[PDB]
């Protein structure tokens, strides 16, 4: 429709980007637009800008969607919306920066410690109890999109597929998420819930255990087979982890949507207790981008 881009344009500002940010670098390109950073003239910010064709854009209103769900859940744990512009045909989005890289890059080359671990789940159920608190379901809970600060600062960002649910109607049934990282209930198709985030984090946290979530040599469709048919995944080497630890776990991964934990519940477990300083993160963050160096 001509009508769900005329919703889209009348919720965006008409605008220069530059009269408030410069110094833009284009760090990423695709489809859905162009990434740069840049900063802010007047205090030195730097930010991450989004620059978007609309015309050819498919599923306007996911984008409708996400800047809605952006403007009203700031939170110190997500990567949060600070600016929007329409200069013609294009759509440019402002959010904060992150310098220190996404957890993705952590988790593929470095081992990280239950200290560590523990840091990054609870810094993530802290934006998951805020999100949930809010009615806002993320369903793409994964290590690519937690993003990292050089002080180790942790926070989550692509909105692009979250559901705002209300009392009317308070579950989903659509397949909606990252194959690898979706909870069985989402994946066969039942009525789900906030707690299908809790069980992304749980994979999340084998990705930091492990570094790779289960079924990542398998295909997607092969893997959302296994994950209908296993259930609670196994790891290689369970013996290799705490008591605590692997009671975490349980609990975010279990079958029973009413056993797995809620946000709030699970940031009082007492896995989160043996959580590191964040600036633990620093050095896991600095290998990172030695490992990445030549791409
Ligand atoms: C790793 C470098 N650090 C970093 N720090 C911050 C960001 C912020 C965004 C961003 C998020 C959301 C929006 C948006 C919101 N509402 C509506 C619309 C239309 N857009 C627009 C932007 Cl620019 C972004 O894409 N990346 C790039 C990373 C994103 C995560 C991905 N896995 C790696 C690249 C970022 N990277």
């Amino acid at each position: 429709d001509e009508e769900i881009l005329e919703k889209l344009r009348s919720i965006v500002s008409v605008g220069d980007p530059k009269k408030k940010y410069t110094r833009f670098e284009k760090i990423g390109q695709g489809a859905s637009g162009t990434v740069y950073t840049a900063m802010d003239v007047a205090t030195g910010q730097e930010v991450a800008i989004k620059q978007m064709n609309l015309q050819q854009q498919p599923k306007k209103e996911l984008i409708i969607n996400e800047i809605l769900v952006m403007r009203e859940n700031k939170n110190p744990n997500i990567v949060n919306y600070l600016d929007s512009y329409l200069v013609g045909d294009e759509l440019w989005v402002v959010m904060e920066y992150l310098a220190g890289g996404s957890l993705t890059d952590v988790v593929t080359e470095t081992c990280m410690d239950e200290g560590q671990i523990a840091a990054v789940c609870r810094e993530c159920l802290q934006a998951l109890e805020f999100l949930h608190s809010n009615q806002v379901i993320h369903r793409n809970i994964k290590s690519d999109n937690i993003l990292l600060g050089m002080d180790g600062s942790v926070k989550l960002t692509d909105f692009g597929f979250c559901a705002q649910i209300t009392p009317e109607q308070s579950k989903r049934s659509e397949m909606v998420g990252t194959p690898y990282w979706m909870a069985p209930e989402v994946v066969t198709r039942k009525a789900y819930g906030p707690k299908v985030d809790i069980w992304s984090l749980g994979i999340m946290a084998i990705e930091m255990i492990e570094g790779e979530p289960p079924y990542l040599n398998e295909n997607p469709l092969r893997a959302l087979y296994l994950i209908a048919t296993n259930g609670t995944p196994e790891l290689q080497n369970p013996e290799k982890l705490s008591a605590i630890f692997r009671d975490f776990l349980n609990r975010c991964l279990e079958m029973d949507v009413e056993k797995r934990g809620s946000a709030k519940e699970l940031l009082q477990h007492q896995f989160l207790k043996i959580a590191k300083p964040l600036s633990s993160l620093t050095p896991l963050i600095a290998a990172a981008k030695e490992a990445t160096k030549n791409n």
